[PDB]
């Protein structure tokens, strides 16, 4: 399966993702990594790894529809097949995210369905919950209904920060983000036609 990364930031999920699509027994190969926004360090990793970048800069479209069309022709003319949101902090409209419904990922720093949205370690903090995790997801309309594909619990620890936080959730995204890549891209797991998770 051909897979394109979109990536706002650091990147340290796309670090994860190459490392593991370049195993032999990878179903995935990444062919292309776009961020939209220049000169993020996750635009090096990719470089270093000898992939494919384009920047989108969302912030140069009328509106959201006319820049997510452009990343959807990016993912065209590449001919991707899975599109993994690594970091990617820009909502998606409803028509791309219809298109590519049951084939795109996205990494979330919580075990949805508790604390959605843009802060989940402060969400978790400042709720005082002692197990957290991450979660791998197919991306819908509303982040309500993204099926969920593998979740991983990480301790909160006492005095925890959003750094050491998120830093000790990142461990684990950074294994569940490629085990899931693999479980889509060999057809493991599939959207069902019911609309839920389906292994085969
Ligand atoms: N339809 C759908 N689309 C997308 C796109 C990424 N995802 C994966 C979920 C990512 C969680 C998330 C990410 C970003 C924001 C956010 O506030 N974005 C601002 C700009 C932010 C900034 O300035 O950094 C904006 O774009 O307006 C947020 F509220 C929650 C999804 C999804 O799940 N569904
Ligand atoms: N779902 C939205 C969200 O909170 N995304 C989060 O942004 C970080 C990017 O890390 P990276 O750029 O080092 O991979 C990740 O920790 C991911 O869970």
């Amino acid at each position: 399966a051909r897979v394109a990364v979109l990536i706002s930031g650091t990147g340290s999920n796309l670090q994860a993702l190459i490392d593991s699509t370049r195993e032999p027994n990878s179903s995935a190969q990444i062919d292309i990594v776009i961020s939209n926004k220049a000169a993020v360090a996750g635009l090096d990793k990719a470089e270093r790894a000898g992939i494919p970048t384009r920047v989108i800069n969302h912030k140069l479209y009328k509106n959201r529809v006319e820049f997510d069309s452009a990343i959807d022709l990016v993912l065209e003319e590449f001919s991707i097949d899975i599109v993994c949101l690594a970091g990617f902090m820009r909502i998606l409209s409803g028509p791309f995210v219809q298109k590519w419904n049951g084939k795109m990922l996205n990494i979330h720093p919580s075990l949805l369905p508790s604390f959605k949205g843009s802060n989940a370690h402060e969400q978790a903090l400042e709720t005082g919950v002692t197990v957290t995790g991450c979660t791998v997801h197919f991306v819908a309309e509303d982040v309500d209904a993204g099926q969920i594909i593998l979740q991983e619990a990480v301790p909160v620890k006492r005095g925890d920060t959003v750094a050491t936080l998120s830093e000790r959730v990142k461990l684990a995204e950074h294994k569940i983000f490629p085990a899931a890549l693999q479980l889509v891209a060999s057809g493991t797991v599939q959207l069902g036609e019911n609309g839920k998770i389906c292994w085969v």
